[PDB]
């Protein structure tokens, strides 16, 4: 990535005959390992152009398995310009560009010819509405009339995505890929600083509801593949969400209940864990506004703790607690603030909050039970240390 920075040509050279190999040749080859080298070089606005026609003019003739490479390194290419250019990105919906619009189109099309059956259509559906994205008009018309051929297979491929969606149809797979195809339209809709309030942010609040029921219904457990349910997948939702509707999220609590299953706390903390590390756009919101749930997470901490401890001294579930407990470990190193909000203060009777929550930081440190928390333990209670964060313990009386 960092070579690629400037010596651009050179990398992208060595691709372009890749491609003309495999063009020319009608004996199909896995050795597409050239082909993968799009998900590292860097890219620019301009730099991306070129992939597209070029890619655009070559597909055609290629084989199967190359098709299906160039498709996902295609894909992930997307993501490193958006990161590293957050700015370009803006200003490609800020004022329109045919240029970026014609060369997205015609390779919309180009895939949409590749992709017959459920399983093609499975693969290829991430990358469909990345080129739409691109495209910002075409969705206007989408919403209303539709021409007879310019604007005709991309509306039947929107609304066939909302029936999968939806559960309408008889089928799982695709069930899956709309999941993952809706969470990447509302992870690209945060970076939109929606003053220009496109339909792009109009297009997910048709979605949003939907897709969380699919992925946030506590009776009925996601399950994308072997794990129980996608917390990845999970992750990447809720992050965006947050983003968009800060305010008063209403799946917080879901998660934040007691009573959701242990999944669904898993991710919450997760989910904190990335506001905190990873802010790049300042417009966005900021952890202050999830201070009033302090009480309620520290709840949390106590009943986990309470019985990782006790089964160290089902199978599963006592696993499941102990990933849990260093997760929640983790998140007071990031950031004590978070759950020293709204002390309790020392009752006469009763204990404080502050205390309580240090009694059981030390309890773990000497364990040797679980050396991997008893090592994160010693950092969580050396940064409550910092002059700092000692006034947070309780504000009234710091030096006491």
């Amino acid at each position: 990535f960092s070579l690629s920075c400037n010596n651009f040509n050179a990398v992208f050279s060595r691709i372009s005959t890749r491609l003309q190999e495999l063009t020319v040749c009608s004996e199909d080859n896995v050795d597409v390992h050239d082909i993968e080298l799009l998900q590292y070089i860097n890219v620019d606005c301009a730099k991306l152009k070129r992939l597209l026609k070029e890619t655009a003019f070559k597909f055609k003739a290629l084989k199967k398995v190359a098709q299906l490479a160039v498709i996902n390194s295609l894909e992930k290419a997307f993501w490193n310009w958006v990161e590293n250019y957050p700015d370009e990105f803006t200003k490609l919906y800020q004022i329109p560009q045919t240029d970026m619009a014609e060369c997205a189109e015609k390779l919309f099309d180009l895939v949409d010819g590749f992709a017959e059956s459920t399983k093609r259509k499975a693969a290829v559906w991430p990358l469909q509405i990345i080129l739409l994205i691109l495209c910002p008009e075409i969705i206007q018309d989408i919403s209303k009339d539709v021409v007879d051929e310019n604007n005709m297979n991309k509306k039947l491929f929107l609304d066939s995505l909302r029936k999968a969606l939806a559960g309408h149809g008889g089928s799982r797979q695709l069930t899956e890929s709309a999941a993952i195809a809706c969470v990447k339209l509302c992870k690209a809709s945060t970076y939109i600083n929606w003053e220009d309030n496109s339909v792009i942010f109009l297009l997910v609040q048709s979605m949003v509801v939907d897709l969380k029921n699919l992925l946030f219904n506590p009776s009925k457990p996601f399950s994308r593949g072997s794990q129980p349910a996608d917390v990845d997948l999970m992750i990447d939702c809720l992050v965006s969400c947050f983003r968009i509707s800060p305010h008063n999220n209403q799946h917080f609590k879901i998660c934040l209940a007691q009573n959701s299953p242990s999944t669904f706390h898993y991710v919450l903390v997760n989910s904190l864990h990335r506001i905190i590390t990873n802010s790049a756009l300042d417009w966005w919101p900021k952890i202050d506004a999830v201070y009033c749930h302090s009480v309620e997470l520290r709840n949390m901490f106590g009943e986990t703790l309470h019985k990782a401890v006790q089964g160290c001294g089902t199978d599963l579930e006592t696993r499941s607690y102990k990933y849990l407990l260093l997760s929640m470990v983790k998140l007071i190193h990031a950031d004590p603030k978070l759950l020293l909000c709204n002390p309790r203060k020392q009752g006469p009777e009763t204990q404080g909050s502050t205390a309580e929550l240090i009694t059981g930081l030390v309890q773990l440190v000497p364990q040797s039970h679980m050396p991997e928390i008893a090592q994160e333990a010693m950092e969580a209670l050396l940064v409550l240390h910092q002059l700092d964060s000692i006034d947070l313990w309780n504000p009234d009386a710091p030096v006491e």
